[PDB]
């Protein structure tokens, strides 16, 4: 759907940007600092679940550009490890949210949130 | 969910780029230039409708920046109107691609992109 490599990285850096606030508006309610809503949580990752498989469709070849290093592509199998296991890690908060178990989503947040940190490591230019 | 106006700026940016991308990707489609996919375009107007209802919390008062003009905090009530008038037209679309029928998805897809325009013409700075 890109017209040009430049297309695809404003598409994924906006989908990023998306998948990352609402990510991160959830750290009050972990720590414990916001209230826990079970329901305002469990629409939020509904949210997060459908901006997390977003990205990756605008890494197609060729679309070298933005902060994406280049070994995502010379590498394609595992960068697609990197990026399916954050999104079972998602499954996994998906299903605590839905539960409705500030335990069982505190971990699963903390699972996902290094999952983000690994992909980053291996994959963003610094 | 934002520290500061800039970062609900950067969100609604983020959010109407991500709209803009799942919809536009489809003027191939409705033009018949590319070939439809009954099943292809409801998964991506599901995404669309998911996408469309992000933009709006990210306008809340004191968030004036961007390229948003002033008068969507002063004239409230006004600037809610044509965002659910835009939500009503996507759910319209939804039901055109949930049924399978590109005649119905052709004039939707219209309805939504005068919809676009009309805030566009009124709420975004020149
Ligand atoms: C690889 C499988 C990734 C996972 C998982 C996550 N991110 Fe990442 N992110 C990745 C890349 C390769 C890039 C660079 C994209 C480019 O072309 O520039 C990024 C970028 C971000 C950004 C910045 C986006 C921007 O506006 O430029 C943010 C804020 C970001 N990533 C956050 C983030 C979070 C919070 C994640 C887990 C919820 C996450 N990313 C996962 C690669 C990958
Ligand atoms: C008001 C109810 C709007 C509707 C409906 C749509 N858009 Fe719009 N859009 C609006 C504003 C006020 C702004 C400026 C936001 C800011 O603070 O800068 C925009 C911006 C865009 C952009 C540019 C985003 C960016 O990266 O800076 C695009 C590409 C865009 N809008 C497209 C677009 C499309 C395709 C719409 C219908 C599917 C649509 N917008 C609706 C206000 C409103």
């Amino acid at each position: 759907q890109f017209a040009k490599p430049e297309d695809a990285v404003k598409y994924r850096q906006s989908a990023l940007t998306l998948m990352a606030s609402h990510f991160g508006r959830m750290t009050p309610v972990v720590k414990g600092q916001a209230p826990y809503d079970a329901a305002q949580i469990k629409a939020n990752v509904e949210v997060l679940k459908t901006l997390s498989a977003l990205p990756w469709a605008a890494f197609g070849p060729g679309t070298e550009g933005g902060d994406a290093r280049p070994e995502i592509w010379s590498d394609a199998a595992s960068f697609k490890q990197k990026q399916q296991a954050f999104q079972d890690n998602i499954v996994k908060l998906s299903a605590a949210a839905d539960a409705g178990d500030l335990d069982k989503l505190r971990a699963a947040f903390g699972d996902v949130g290094a999952s983000c940190k690994a992909c980053h490591d291996a994959y963003r230019k610094k």
